[PDB]
């Protein structure tokens, strides 16, 4: 893949915001992990919660590298997830499942050069927010 991170910058969302736990905190080219450095976004505790950054444009997506949460034990809260592209129209174009990131600080997922305006992460677990400290996406090299 390219090295530039063009999540960088880009226009972010949610479905909730809580805890100041802004959207924008996953594309601020800062994947300091403890929540209390205020780099790390956060949603209601709900059904189904996502998070979703804008490319701007259709661009050519080999990976998109997510960062979790890394402070007050709740890492576990980012497990049985989907990440999904999305077209210009905001249909899917690929999607991928997640059990876990089993410990580890980051997940990269790779996509198979999908043309994508929209990258998003999606819980599919009942009554639990979504939290990220940062998600970078690359286009294919
Ligand atoms: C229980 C409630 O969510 N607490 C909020 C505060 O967050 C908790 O603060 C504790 C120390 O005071 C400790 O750090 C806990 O780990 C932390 O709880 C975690 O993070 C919050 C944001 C939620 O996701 C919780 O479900 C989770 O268990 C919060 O404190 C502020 O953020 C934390 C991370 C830390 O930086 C702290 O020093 C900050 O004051 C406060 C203020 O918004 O609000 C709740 O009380
Ligand atoms: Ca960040
Ligand atoms: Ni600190």
């Amino acid at each position: 893949v390219e090295t530039e991170n063009i999540a960088r910058g880009k226009q972010a969302s949610q479905s909730s915001t809580a805890y100041g736990g802004a959207a924008t905190r996953a594309v601020d080219g800062n994947v300091d992990s403890d929540y209390g450095h205020h780099s790390v976004t956060h949603t209601n505790f709900e059904d189904n919660a996502w998070w979703q950054v804008d490319l701007g444009k259709t661009e050519n997506v080999g990976k998109v590298k997510l960062y979790n949460r890394g402070d007050g034990n709740v890492a576990n809260r980012l497990s049985n997830f989907d990440v999904v592209l999305l077209n210009e129209a905001k249909q899917e174009v690929a999607r991928q499942h997640f059990d876990s990131l089993n410990g580890k600080a980051e997940l990269e997922v790779f996509f198979t050069a999908k043309d994508a305006r929209y990258v998003k992460v999606e819980l599919k677990t009942k009554n639990t927010p979504l939290s990220l400290a940062e998600v970078e996406v690359f286009r294919s090299a």
